């Protein structure tokens, strides 16, 4: 029966409320009780505050009208306002102190995933203060989680006028009895109640959530921690840059601040960073998540030598040049992590900082060919299977749904053994034809990868493995160098191929290397433990890349 | 006969040279003459500096080897180095002091436009210092003006080894007698001379340029000021964002720093900002030059009401939301300038600062319909001609080459009279069928606009003029507001329609408005006086938007 939930901003989704700060200001300045709240409401429907909430005047135009109201009120109360009394200073601190009420936002997100239409209906103003960016940032964070945002100053109506409630019902396409309305001001609930809406008076968050659980029948309060917010491909800004006549790179972009370039591995997509992109943008970075060469919407030339590290790194430098970026932080995973270590070794002036997930920095051995080293370790035997052009492509392209469902699994759900791949004559020889869906991915997420690989196939991606001698010869030029720019190595306890032990001598080459370690995490780090990855990257970026 | 010019970086394209700073450091610290230059070259081909220039070691690995060399040299000279002696400190200041030698860069640009292949051949290092960004920025600025950049540390060879000269000739595809080689180090010219190349020893810039003019036959020294660097559409990063199911906005992006959104007018393109985009990016801004709705690669729905200001402004806010930008500086020209004033009036929290080229802020009159005001001024008569759907489209789409050649002209080259357009029954009634090319545009630039308008035509663009009453009704809501965020109004002396006098009462609405004025400038401000626009915008951005 209930299918829509409406929340107020001030005092409900953001705490503390402005009215609460006015009461504390009166106590701190030993002013008569309610003086600032009376000046704020002076004139009712014809007063300055109603004109502000309706968008007739801006916040900066209202500030001197509110100060005049404070003086008129203090005069009738027979009191004097302190010498340094400033409405602007009081409001600046009140707005600045306001943070998202995480448990209330989590309840709204939970209701939305269960099919509820969610909205914010708020009495707010046109903020033209020099510090208005703080409010714009708060609104942008909240906005993305709600179906509708209705602000009084944009529609010319305020709560508790009954027409704003009729406007809300028309916008939601719902009858009053299907709506739950949460507000901390009792007067603002009365019109919603007259129409027949379920109302909840918000004094403390926990009691309001208990009422909300009771009326919706959905558990909201003691629920497990949700996954980080993920990307909707259709809502991203897609960028395209031609780095060479036949090569165009696609990326998705979000945020402002220092540039952070994310480099996925095999056989992945920019979409493998879906849980990191909003978190890193919200932390104050401009995120560029690439489709590496050979993948998704980036060019995929068939030639093997187009995928050697020297060419790939040169194109990443050109990518920065064409975007006008003198530097970027480079973060890679798997094949992308291999590339980011070589970007730091050959172009340190373009790399602000470097981080690798799972992939260690492995220096070339000038006495041993990489093909000889492959045979010495049965862990990397499967790479010999990837050498012959056409062989692994036919197996991997045969059934795309099976390829991604078999690969994208948690460490305890594995259906593949990377040893004896050449002996068996394939990667999926003793693997089921229809594997179960892993717990880390949904069918919808799998189908995104399937659609992306339907375009250029596996030739481009597999060609990254077919330049072993070319890469070895190139890497040998850097054997006298050290990596002396900020660097982070993140190991994954349960990675089958890139084991944490392979990273143990990295300090010899990167003396001030920082480390992160994720327990119970397999190869697909980003989607296996997204919350842990986000925390590790954000803390490192804030200390070593800012 | 000569068709390639090669320049060194240090001491030729960038001044002062490092070797010059070593000599000044010796004089300032009262060290024996040549001590630092001897330590720098200690060991010759097997020394630390050659290993640095070949890319074997990085700059940070070389610093302690150079300090050890300084001590070995001071010991044989029987002198003591001062207590605070630091090679890192000396090199940091030397690199920091180095600026582009503008007259030398201007000569290279002039040779390139006359058909010369240009290259930089330099002995340089892998810079991994914490301050390496300064060098990366210098290299990016220079890079874009040259066909090739050959760095010693990337190719493993140094000047004066003869194989780096053979490598250069192979890269240029030229024989030695077709090459002019400029360098400030005499020893580095000897191998080029042995091969038969024309060499110029650079001591002072003016004398080197006189030698270069004599040998090339091209005037380089007393030439007029060149136009700012312009965009090549194929080299830009193209971005696409879906703001609504049927509406996708295209933009080009360049640079890092605070976001600056450029909004073109009618009937233009993102390409109208071609001279501002590189200048604003080089000044430290992230430029987003839009294709406004109805234009180029942005969506162009046929419905009139899709182009009213309320809808357009709402979509620009969504554009910022999808990119993760809490704020942007908005700069508009013509119809774009109209939009940016309304962005500041309705969404001040999303607008960091606002600037308009030519378009004044004109408040709505609540007593007079905009269609009545149009008839009172014969200057705006042509807007009545744009009202009837289909009429102006057929005339403007008839011959696209004629439409753009007739419109894009300097104030003294006009072939159109905007008065009596309705009386004549068309905009081009007494206009030539094949007008001459204006001096502000080339045929190639005209053809870009022709190709862009071949896609969606003039319906979308003309629909911006067909929402007069809808826009008037919407603007009436803001009559009690003032614009109190940083604002710049730039007038153009010779604009036929948007005359500077129409902006004179703007201070009543924007009390702290800043102004710019461009003399002898017509309607097409950006391409008419690009250098003047750039200077005005950059100075304003650096003081009011940073
Ligand atoms: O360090 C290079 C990538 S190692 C590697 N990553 C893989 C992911 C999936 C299957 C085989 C793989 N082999
Ligand atoms: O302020 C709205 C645009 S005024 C206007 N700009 C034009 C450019 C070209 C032709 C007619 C024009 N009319």
């Amino acid at each position: 029966t209930l299918r829509a939930a409406v929340f107020d901003l001030d005092g409900v989704l953001a705490l503390p409320a402005v009215f609460g700060v006015l009461g504390r200001t009166e106590e701190a300045l030993a002013l008569p009780r309610g003086l600032l709240n009376d000046a704020f409401q002076k004139g009712g429907p014809e007063g300055a505050t109603t004109r502000l909430m309706k968008g007739e005047i801006t916040l900066s135009q209202w500030i001197p009208l509110m100060e005049e109201n404070c003086r008129k009120c203090s005069e009738t109360a027979k009191v004097c306002l302190p010498k340094n009394f400033s409405i602007k200073e009081i409001f600046d601190k009140a707005i600045s102190a306001r943070k998202i009420n995480r448990p209330m936002l989590q309840a709204a997100l939970m209701l939305r995933k269960k099919g509820f239409t969610t909205a914010i209906l708020t009495n707010t103003w046109l903020d033209d203060r020099a510090e208005r960016d703080g409010l714009a940032q708060l609104m942008c964070e909240l906005k993305m989680h709600f179906d509708f945002l209705i602000e009084s100053c944009q529609v010319g109506m305020v709560k508790p006028e009954p027409q704003i409630y009729k406007f809300l019902l028309d916008t939601l396409k719902a009858s009053p009895s299907e709506v739950v309305f949460l507000d901390d001001i009792g007067a603002n609930l009365k019109p919603a109640r007259d129409l027949g809406m379920v109302t909840i008076l918000v004094q403390d968050t926990d009691t309001a959530l208990k009422e909300l659980e009771k009326v919706t029948g959905i558990q909201l309060l003691n629920t497990p921690a949700p996954l980080p917010t993920s990307c909707n491909p259709s809502d991203m800004s897609h960028g395209y840059v031609t780095v060479k006549p036949r090569v165009r790179l696609h990326f998705v972009e979000l945020g402002s601040g220092p540039a952070v370039c994310l480099c996925h591995g095999f056989p992945e997509s920019w979409y493998s960073w879906r849980y990191q992109i909003p978190a890193l943008a919200q932390a104050g970075y401009r995120v560029l998540a690439m489709d590496m060469k050979g993948y998704g919407e980036s060019s995929a030339p068939p030639e093997i030598e187009e995928y050697c590290m020297e060419v790939l790194c040169k194109e990443m430098v050109t990518f920065l040049d064409k975007l006008g970026l003198s530097q970027a932080v480079f973060i890679g995973h798997d094949w992308g992590g291999m590339l980011v270590w070589y970007m730091a070794l050959f172009y340190p002036e373009r790399v602000r900082a470097v981080a690798s997930l799972n992939t260690p920095f492995i220096p070339a051995n000038p006495n041993m060919s990489p093909l000889e080293s492959i045979k010495a370790n049965p862990v990397f035997d499967y790479q010999l299977y990837f050498q012959e052009p056409g062989v692994a492509e036919a197996e991997l392209e045969q059934n795309l749904s099976r390829t991604f469902k078999s690969l994208f699994r948690a460490s305890d759900e594995s259906v593949l053994s990377m040893h004896k791949v050449c002996e068996a004559g394939g990667l999926f020889v003793n693997s089921p034809e229809e594997p179960s869906l892993s717990r880390m991915v949904t069918e919808e997420e799998i189908q995104f990868y399937v659609q992306q690989f339907k375009k250029s196939g596996f030739r481009g991606p597999l060609n990254w493995y077919r330049n072993m001698e070319r890469n070895w010869k190139w890497a040998c030029k850097s054997l006298g160098r050290k990596i002396l720019i900020p660097a982070l190595m993140v190991t994954a306890e349960k990675d089958f191929v890139l084991v944490p032990q392979m990273s143990q001598h990295m300090e010899d080459w990167i003396p001030h290397l920082k480390r992160g370690h994720i327990e119970d995490c397999g190869h697909w780090t980003q989607m296996d433990k997204p919350t842990e990855v986000n925390q590790i990257l954000i803390k490192w970026l804030d200390s070593d890349a800012r």
